[PDB]
């Protein structure tokens, strides 16, 4: 028993990270076969990040001016190229350690594990959420930039994000693998404005569903309420709608604790619009959305991987 | 910039966990160069739990009762021994993966991180704190047993915990790595009494210091105090009382951000007799005492590890 925001493990991720260096500028890439994934801002300067044309600082670089290494082993860049906001250095070995992975552009509000790097070194991997913003409330420190967010299908890592930028609001920006932004931000030095960030409904009702099997059940309340009655309350509270597709992904959630959905919605319903009165819900005194469905039920049931 | 609850990648410690089969039962084992580690519960049946004599039930196994397995890959047992609550069971062969590791018995108070693991295999990683009352608060389902936490030195592997119990509270117990229990459990199915757990002062306060570095500063107070007068307070509200080593450690917090370690404490002092009132803290409504005064340096300066 008992719930723990837990990450999935780093070591097929580790293996891969490395530590890209063009100029000044040291950041993590990601070495995946041969060829080395990094922000292209890595060609930037402090002074060229206010206002980067990419494409003629590219033209400016070439292959012998991107140090990747590895530990205390040096590659050697063989070729470069920039797709959207990634560089693509292609180095002329490839890497050993690198597992069955696979690219996926995931939606807001699915989680995954960032292993947080410096000079191409992990230093600690954490799960977080993808807010329905395309941000992510992270810990990135100068020099993390590069680092990647994934997901472990059992044998298979699923690369889904790589650290571009901390926004001046502190939170954290980024792309997936083949380098396109999550959201409507760019890799610049300038003021961006992120979203009105809402919470995942769908994974506060997971995390309800959570706390029903771990035995906190003092939410279940005397009510009940419709899917469009209960979107009512959620567009109050910045949560985002609840759609039959989700009612669909909670169901084995409900099979499991006799529990339907819309029955759930209306204990978070009144938790919404009554608080929880100083009291706590798996040792939480506020609402957690980081958990999807899925989250929950690997979980509870305990599924593991390679 | 910002804060996570962030465990140490855990490459280092997945090679080294396998799975450990005797009689019906399986848990998981640590396989370090030619010993694996593990619940001596494992030759023990459902019966016997509640009960068990263990020198008597080793005796009735042989070393070919005990099946580890790692992968698809089997070891062969040829050699076994009960430490304390620990079987080590010496298998014919070295862990290829084995890394630079010592043994620790940690303190309660000081952070590590679970890989929790069902079969011998990883299913996810997440940080805690060992409770002043020697429990943790973990995510442990039937199988989870074996499951080790560790610190992370820049490349030398500190194993500190090994999980053995789920209590009938709900909360986990284990063992350092020479097989003695933290705290006064034994690891037999009775009822057994955890001392009242205290919220960990010290770590309350590097947190804290960790919000403040991250621009939270609404609870810096006007107040000052004596640590006399605070322990005082600290003392109501289930706190563990501050000593001069603590403000010891504390030390290096104080001086990058311009607060003493009295002043933090006034500022918590005020924290604990009026509450938050709705408001938070790094994201928290709760004060957090799952980070340490090392743990935040660690993670406000980005060190990083093999």
């Amino acid at each position: 028993s008992g719930f723990r925001k837990m990450a999935f493990p780093s070591g097929k991720v580790e293996g891969c990270m490395v530590q890209v260096t063009c100029g000044t500028t040291t950041l993590n890439g990601l070495w995946l076969d041969d060829v080395v994934y990094c922000p292209r801002h890595v060609i930037c300067t402090s002074e060229d990040m206010l206002n980067p044309n990419y494409e003629d600082l590219l033209i400016r670089k070439s292959n012998h001016n991107f140090l990747v290494q590895a530990g205390n082993v040096q590659l050697r860049v063989i070729g470069h190229s920039m797709q959207n906001c990634v560089l693509k250095l292609k180095v002329d070995t490839a890497n050993p350690k690198t597992p069955k992975y696979k690219f996926v552009r995931i939606q807001p509000g699915q989680t995954f594990s960032v292993l947080a790097c410096y000079n191409g070194s992990p230093s600690g991997v954490y799960q977080c959420a993808m807010r329905p913003n395309f941000t992510i409330k992270g810990s990135f420190l100068n020099g993390s930039c590069g680092s990647v967010g994934f997901n472990i299908d059992y044998d298979c890592v699923s690369f889904c994000y790589m650290h571009h930028m901390e926004l001046p609001t502190g939170v954290h920006a980024g792309t997936d693998l083949e380098g396109n932004f999550y959201g409507p931000f760019v890799d610049r030095q300038t003021a961006q404005a992120a979203g009105t960030d809402t919470t995942i409904t769908v994974n506060v009702l997971a995390w309800l569903y959570a706390a029903v099997i771990n035995g906190d059940r003092w939410f279940l309340n005397r009510f009940t309420t419709t899917l469009n009655d209960f979107n009512l309350v959620a567009m109050k509270y910045n949560y985002e709608p609840l759609t039959q597709d989700h009612v669909d992904i909670l169901g084995p959630l409900s099979a499991q604790t006799g529990i339907a959905v819309l029955d759930m919605c209306a204990s978070l319903k009144e938790l919404l619009q009554n608080g929880m009165n100083g009291r706590t819900i798996l040792g939480s005194a506020l609402l957690e959305d980081e958990f999807t469905p899925f989250d929950v039920v690997r979980q509870c049931s305990g599924v593991t991987f390679q």
